[PDB]
């Protein structure tokens, strides 16, 4: 569409811990999120699906690698 106006949902949903720290969060942080927003599993099948986004490119789970939980494609 436009650069990233997917990680609308995303971004709000995730805000709440790295609202301004650096978007990226610890795997804890997505855990909570993830079971809540769009998505909603458990805090293992987050925490064991986080390999996929955050792994070591730069944050742990930022937004930019956190869309990929809520739509990992």
């Amino acid at each position: 569409m436009k650069d990233t106006d997917s990680e609308e949902e995303i971004r709000e949903a995730f805000r709440v811990f790295d609202k301004d720290g650096n978007g990226y969060i610890s795997a804890a942080e997505l855990r909570h999120v993830m079971t809540n927003l769009g998505e909603k599993l458990t805090d293992e099948e987050v925490d064991e699906m986080i390999r996929e986004a955050d792994i070591d490119g730069d944050g742990q789970v930022n937004y930019e690698e956190f869309v990929q939980m809520m739509t990992a494609k």
